[PDB]
């Protein structure tokens, strides 16, 4: 009704995956835009390739971008979103064969807010997205 | 209301642009999917960005993927769609500084249904998408 | 607002052309379906191709199914539609070299509602579609 | 001779499977068409493919749509059809490794008559069609 679940996903070709941000998160993201700006960009029915609005809980559903590798594609999310989805997200990681600590391989704002800032972290943690087929 | 206006847009990174297909078009598209298959994929919430549903009329609107430089990004559409939108599409082409014959630089099913089939045509005709910044 | 909701086209291979029906025509068409049932299909889940929703005035557009050979392909329309488009249609027929008479070569509900009923009439009247390349 | 007039199949890409309806069932189906409207299409000036007429017992035949993955693709049928084939269908389900309760994962008119109505049910029951390759 009011949009309190609202999140925005964006493709990050250089990380071979997707970032997600949320309405409550003030911070810059690796897409070069805040949630606020992103929302402004798509906000008059102006669909833009590589960006989609989603409900924050769609992220932890079985069908989540399933045929393109599901939650394994997530390479960046705000720490606030990790915390919020944590228990579901972990249980989902496990179901997907990604292990319980997959969430810790995912970059966040404490790591960086640009691709150049987060990519070495993704690399050093061995994030599965980096070796999956092209996004 | 029945989705009479429905079209689907997909990113084609190698053409540095987008393709568009429609319900009434049976044919294979350069995305490697028919409209029907595309729709199947995103009606199930199976869809990642790079594929999305759009209204036929959004295509000729001033705000059409404005952040990405608008209709200049369209590198493939069914001929039936060109014919249908023709007058408005031509007007929009002119307003956008693409010239009246822009629609003829755009590939369609008579040219091919794969990237390898259409890319030479796009090159031949000097399609503006090719020299734009990355889609 | 393209007029999408007001008419539906369908191919009739045996007539080597197309039929059109409209929202105000409740009666049977050579497609074996009414406008309403055709609409139900479009709004349905099959994603069947080949049934374009159009505005009536698209029929008298310059590029009207130009990719398929234009108005010469129309083999059936409701009489109410003939009346609606008459003057424009005749004008278009002249421009296309089909003669002013063309509209009268086109079948309608007074002729029949099936291919078996309308095809001998098309043949009688020397409808140009019959001799054109396959659709 | 083969019972071709008993039932009609149609594809539902967003359920990644097929529906079946019968000459005994007048209810609306997820195809947006009733049996009788489907039959009308068949007979029918358009020659549109994809709507095969079948005998009810074809459904429980060994090679039933084997090319498309067999009975695992069925996502909707009238309850009257489930009852009619029940024992054979269950036997077939077991043989195919789908379990005895497969028939219960399949939607029917008591679940809904549109894709939007039946898709969440399919999802919650874990219908195998959803996990299969694109239909
Ligand atoms: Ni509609
Ligand atoms: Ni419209
Ligand atoms: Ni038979
Ligand atoms: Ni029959």
């Amino acid at each position: 009704s009011c949009g309190c679940h609202e999140a925005i996903m964006a493709i990050l070709p250089e990380c071979n995956g997707i970032m997600i941000t949320t309405r409550d998160h003030a911070g810059m993201t690796p897409s070069g835009m805040t949630f606020s700006t992103l929302a402004g960009m798509i906000g008059g029915g102006t669909q833009t390739p590589g960006f989609m609005g989603i409900g924050r809980t769609y992220i932890v559903s079985k069908k989540f971008i399933s045929a393109d590798g599901g939650i394994a594609r997530i390479v960046w999310m705000p720490k606030s979103l990790k915390d919020f989805l944590h228990d579901e997200f972990v249980r989902r990681s496990v179901e997907e064969g990604l292990g319980e600590d997959f969430i810790d391989k995912i970059a966040d704002e404490t790591i960086g807010t640009t691709v150049d800032e987060i990519l070495p972290y993704l690399e050093e943690k061995g994030h599965p997205a980096l070796t999956m087929d092209p996004i």
